[PDB]
Order: C-alpha cells, then structure tokens, then sequence
C-alpha cells in the first residue's frame, strides 16, 4: 500500500535538542513555512493525522483536511518529555539509538509505540498522506531496514509493508 508519511515542521525543541513527544508545541515560523512548501508537492490523497498541534498545522498548511487520529501522535515520552537529548542518561540515549527496549516512566515503552503505530497502518484500506512526527517515520523506516531519520517538513513514500520508495526534502 502506498503511503506518504510526512514528518510535522520544526518546533522551538528541534533546534533545543529536546524530547518532543505530547508536549503540545506550535510550529515555529520556520516550521510553517516548511509545511507551505509541502503544498503542490504531496500526492492528492486520503489524509489522516496526529491530533497533536503541530501535525495538524502542518496538515492545514500543506493543503489537506486530514481525519484525526492519536494513534498517529509521536510517542510518549512520560517524565522524559523535554528532557535534553544531551543530558539523557546513558541506558536512554542507548535505548533510542538501537530503538529497543525503551520504557519511560509515566510514559510508553517503545513496544507499545510500534504496535500502536503498526496496527493504525495495517487499518489503512487505501494510497493515503500521514502527517505525523519523527519517531513514526522513524518507527516505518527502520522496520522496512533503512535509516528512519528525516528532516522535519520533509517526507517519505512507502510501499507498506515491503519497501521505501521516495524521500522528499525540500530546500
């Protein structure tokens, strides 16, 4: 199935190197104007997005009216939301990195991410644009076997579940 997944525009925690997961954040004037440029450059199809702000700005701005999902929603990083990346404890920044065994207290563990995240695209009957956030496209990336960073306001083509087929940024 092919699905277009399109990580949010920036936020002020992107340039902080803080964990954003349901930290509500607005895009920053930079974020907005990444998502403008998504707009003529997506594919018209079916859109589904994150709730959270930020998603859904950049869903609007991009030129779509995308059905509301949480499943969507970044993970949650529980007592772990805005911590700096920097100073992450070593068993975490470890965690992230290899993407595994990841349990934030108060929050999710990564597991619990993949199969939210796994299961809302097994429901997807049809070609669809997913506004979502990194560690989404991250979560699909990695599990087709390719590097799952993108640029934010950039965004990804895959044929679900088999094989990524274009990465999209734009300048």
């Amino acid at each position: 199935m092919e699905l277009w997944l399109v990580r949010h525009g920036e936020t002020l925690w992107n340039r902080e190197g803080r964990l954003l997961g349901w930290t509500d954040l607005p895009l920053t004037a930079e974020g907005e104007a990444q998502a403008r440029r998504l707009k003529g450059a997506l594919p018209s199809l079916p859109a589904f997005s994150s709730d959270l702000l930020r998603a859904r700005r950049t869903a609007e701005l991009a030129g779509f009216s995308p059905r509301l999902y949480p499943e969507l929603r970044e993970i949650h990083f529980g007592a772990l939301e805005g911590a700096m990346w920097e100073t992450l404890d070593p068993r975490y920044k470890e965690a992230l990195l290899r993407f595994q065994g990841f349990h934030p207290p108060g929050g999710e563990s990564l597991s619990a991410f993949q199969e939210r995240v796994f299961r809302f695209l097994e429901g997807l009957k049809a070609p669809a644009v997913l506004f979502t956030h990194g560690g989404v496209v991250r979560a699909v990336l990695r599990a087709l076997g390719e590097d799952g960073l993108v640029p934010p306001g950039s965004a990804v083509a895959v044929d679900w579940p088999r094989r990524v087929l274009v990465r999209l940024a734009l300048d």
